[PDB]
């Protein structure tokens, strides 16, 4: 599935922000507006056994360009809470349920 990074209206948001995906299904986070953006999963908000370092972009990596995206494939079932480092304080966070 595809999630847009930033609304055209200026919102620093994941569109959709709360969504579901089946185990093994990919999620492609594409820059839309308001970038730089990046996608970082909260180590304390991801299913048991998942390595946040494998499913996250480095806090120092940013999708700085308009056509850039970040693809991640999640398998362990449960909810995962992720955010954008630069806009975390502005409310740019999201949740995905892997069923
Ligand atoms: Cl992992
Ligand atoms: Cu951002």
């Amino acid at each position: 599935v595809e999630v847009l990074l930033g609304g055209g209206d200026g919102s620093l948001a994941f569109l959709p922000g709360d969504f579901s995906v089946a185990s093994g299904e990919e999620i492609v986070f594409c820059n839309n507006a308001g970038f730089p953006h990046n996608v970082v999963f909260d180590e304390d908000e991801i299913p048991s056994g998942v390595d946040a370092a494998k499913i996250s972009m480095s806090e120092e990596d940013l999708l700085n360009a308009p056509g850039e995206c970040y693809k991640v494939t999640l398998t362990e079932k449960g909810t995962y809470k992720f955010y954008c480092s630069p806009h975390q304080g502005a409310g740019m966070v999201g949740k995905v349920t892997v069923n």
